């Protein structure tokens, strides 16, 4: 049972609703950060930042951000200090986001997948463990340090 | 002809050399930020931060970050202030990254695509114009302001 913060704009809104239901039915705890209704002109960054901020503030939780293409949503989420947001476009990439990047969040482009495909991605994301492998941790650490100082690490 | 800053770790290294060749042959200006050799144990963040930093520092340029899965690489690039790095997993997502997100960078997962698929992704990214549509600019602006102030925009 994972806690999962969900954020979506209008383009991800109906998929977000289906994912909430799916997560409830599969033993997890979805928390809706908005949008709480369909507003055709609404702007994804607020909801992505909301979901990412909550996820980083609640260590051990996960987050999913949803819009049309997934890319703006993950870009926005990655601007939150400490957040690592992968773009999940397949079951394999959702799994690797957890296993290699210890990604707390994924973005999913609601316009790029059928509901069934999207729910399979969600499943992979919420069930795949972080490997804790030394090299993966080292790379996350290097990034975390860069976030702290904004000093670009040297290239060999 | 675009200027394109390229970064890669060992997993994206061979694909990078291939993309450099392709960009030269198609009238563009690639600039290699490393890795300059195959090193099986090397760490993607420095190469991605390097490419993203150079790209943001040179308005009008684009950048491409390359690794195994693409996701760690775009996460790293997105930590650079002002950088918008999309995960390009298809010709469509490469195109929309430019059209909708005015993304200066894409990440590509070398282990996820054939060379021919990757090069078609590259072509879409370096030839698709930014739309400049009001709503897309507004969202990019909202994100830039969050980046500047870390004041999370309010959610309805
Ligand atoms: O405003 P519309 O619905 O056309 O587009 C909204 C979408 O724009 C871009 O594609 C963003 O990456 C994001 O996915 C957002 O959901
Ligand atoms: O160290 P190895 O080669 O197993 O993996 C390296 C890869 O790790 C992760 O997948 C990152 O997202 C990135 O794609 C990197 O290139």
């Amino acid at each position: 049972g994972m806690r999962v913060y969900l954020g979506a704009d209008h383009a991800g809104y109906e998929l977000k609703q289906r994912i909430i239901e799916h997560l409830k039915q599969t033993g997890h705890e979805p928390i809706d950060c908005g949008a709480l209704r369909y507003d055709a002109d609404d702007d994804y960054p607020a909801f992505c930042i909301a979901a990412a901020t909550r996820t980083v503030a609640d260590p051990g939780s996960l987050g999913i951000v949803l819009g049309g293409s997934g890319n703006g949503e993950q870009i926005a989420a990655n601007k939150v200090p400490g957040a690592r947001c992968a773009l999940a476009w397949s079951v394999q990439t959702a799994a690797l986001a957890r296993e290699h990047n210890n990604a707390q969040l994924i973005g999913i482009g609601g316009r790029m997948h059928t509901v069934a495909e999207a729910l399979a991605i969600v499943d992979a994301f919420v069930t795949t463990p972080w490997s804790k492998a030394q090299r993966h941790q080292r790379r996350i650490d290097i990034l975390a340090e860069y976030e702290r100082t904004h000093e670009a690490p040297p290239v060999p």
